[PDB]
């Protein structure tokens, strides 16, 4: 079941618990909490389905609304866990080494721990200092410096 889409059997209002509200590039929000709870309340307090939503997921419909059922209410990458940006603006890259920590596929790898993870905060506008960015093995960032990326958005992380 590689499809990350989730179906709703019956028309029950979605209730989200144990979640962190983060503003994304759109009206939807991204959950940064690993443990999340989903419940359905159609006409009474009895819950119907539970499911499970991992970290870094985008909900299709807002919390507390009554979904008609049969349609996905939250979508996420079923293979990669995105890391949201706490600061909106240009991406600040520290110790950018070419030929050793660069893998052309722009989409370029960040660094390799075995080959060598500098941490820097996202710039406010161009290079202003405002958050620690951790780069594990095979971590790749497709956003170059000065991309002016908004908060709540993440490129492919390429898990090892």
């Amino acid at each position: 079941a590689a499809e990350s889409s989730i179906q709703v059997k019956n028309k029950g209002s979605i209730k989200l618990s144990n979640v962190k509200s983060v503003v994304n590039s759109s009206g939807k929000l991204v959950i940064t909490s690993r443990n999340t709870e989903l419940k359905l309340i159609d006409e009474f307090g009895r819950t119907k389905e539970s499911y499970k939503v991992p970290y870094g997921a985008v909900l299709a419909k807002g919390d507390g609304e009554q979904v008609a059922g049969g349609e996905t209410v939250a979508n996420w990458d079923p293979h990669t866990m995105p890391v949201i940006t706490e600061v909106s603006g240009f991406v600040r890259f520290t110790d950018m080494i070419d030929g050793q920590t660069i893998t052309r596929q722009s989409s370029l790898v960040v660094l390799d721990s075995a080959e060598r993870r500098p941490a820097l905060k996202i710039v406010d506008a161009q290079g202003n200092d405002v958050a620690q960015y951790f780069l594990p093995g095979k971590a790749i960032v497709q956003l170059e410096d000065g991309v002016q990326i908004s908060s709540g958005d993440t490129l492919a992380r390429i898990p090892q």
